[PDB]
């Protein structure tokens, strides 16, 4: 039970006392319980709780999550999004919002590991949860400018990076030797000919953003929750699914430099992809199962091509993102090696597709 700084404990006490009802309003500071869940310099997480000897007065929570962020448009959109998903029972409830952070429902859980993404019941539920997410109507721009707008933005940053450390200079020269402007436009041309509906996408469906709900671990359905919606946007459906498939290949729990492992052989097989989309489609279009077997087959075959082509944009986007992080991040991760891993997978997948 790691304790926060006294000033943070004091601030958290005050946010809980003023934003939460019932027993919280009369809580004494010396009976306030708080422990650090996740540290860092940004989006620190804390668990805040009543003492076990304090009875609740009504329906107020006994335990909450405090998220501390530490532009203004980004704050408005993210806060509105989180509030809406909470109303719709698709994210944790929202108890309080303030300039420094927010108070959220505490969901007893652990995150999934990379290997668990391939378990058939897990994969089927992720597909169902993603299809549900993709049905959200949200009050945000519905033009799918996000994917290539972000890749163009990152590419312009990357081309101008001036590293001073020798290994980063050398690794950057290799990544730029591919002629990334031209490759990005070849990717744009391919995806422009690849139909994919524009839906509200999570854009980051990795194992670290999927909760395994405590006490549901042996239940066949409804044991997961997708969280961490910060990067969500209207986007091509194929990206959300392809990006999720790419995440089967990357384990971020490796405790040595470069602090990830990559395994191209862990990408879902076409059998595993069919299992996923066979759960996705009836969750996204609930009379899907009443179609003929041949019409379902066509839809599934076309989706396989769609998602594996958009998986290329997952590699390209995250590869560029990682180079940018190598320049600007304050965190110990092997960003340049991860970039090379994503571009290696980009070209490997390009070959398999024949493009
Ligand atoms: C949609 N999109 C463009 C993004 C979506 C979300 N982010 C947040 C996002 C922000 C920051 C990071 C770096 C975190 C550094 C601290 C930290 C270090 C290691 C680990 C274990 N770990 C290591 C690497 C890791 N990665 C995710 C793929 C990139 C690699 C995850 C977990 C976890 C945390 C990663 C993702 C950024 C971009």
């Amino acid at each position: 039970d790691e304790q926060p700084e006294p000033r943070t404990r004091r601030r958290a006490y005050l946010w809980c006392k003023e934003f939460l009802p019932g027993a919280w309003r009369g809580l004494r500071e010396d009976e306030f319980h708080i422990s650090v869940i996740r540290g860092g310099l940004s989006n620190m997480l804390f668990q805040c709780s009543l003492p076990d000897t304090t009875a609740t007065l009504g329906d107020e929570p006994r335990k909450v999550l405090l998220r501390l962020y530490g532009g203004a448009e980004a704050m408005v959109l993210e806060s509105v999004m989180f509030a809406i998903l909470a109303e719709r029972s698709l994210g944790p409830k929202l108890y309080g919002i303030f300039p420094q952070g927010r108070l959220e429902q505490f969901i007893p859980s652990r995150r999934l590991d990379t290997e668990e993404l391939s378990l058939p019941d897990i994969s089927a539920e992720i597909a169902e949860k993603m299809a549900t997410f993709h049905g959200m109507k949200m009050p945000f721009n519905k033009e799918p400018k996000w994917l290539f707008g972000t890749m163009e933005k990152y590419l312009k940053e990357v081309l101008r990076i001036k590293f001073t450390e020798e290994s980063r200079i050398k690794k950057l020269h290799k990544l730029l030797s591919y002629n990334l402007p031209l490759e990005l436009e070849n990717l744009r041309s391919l995806l422009e000919s690849t139909p994919s509906p524009v839906v509200f996408c999570h854009n980051d469906c990795q194992e670290g953003n999927i909760l395994l709900l405590e006490g549901r671990e042996n239940s066949e359905k409804q044991k997961l929750m997708l969280i961490d919606f910060e990067y969500s946007s209207y986007n091509y459906r194929g990206f959300d699914i392809g990006n999720h498939f790419c995440e089967w290949m990357y384990d971020y729990s490796y405790e040595k430099y470069p602090f990830f492992r990559a395994n191209i052989r862990k990408y879902p097989t076409k059998k595993q992809q069919l299992h996923f989309i066979s759960s996705y489609l009836p969750a996204f279009q609930n009379d899907f199962e009443n179609l003929s077997t041949e019409e379902k087959s066509i839809i599934k075959e076309e989706m396989l091509l769609e998602v594996n082509r958009f998986a290329l944009a997952s590699h390209f986007l995250w590869g560029l993102w990682s180079i940018v992080q190598a320049k600007i991040s304050s965190i110990e991760f092997g960003y340049m090696d991860y970039a090379q891993a994503r571009f290696d997978a980009y070209f490997h997948q390009k070959r398999k597709l024949g493009v």
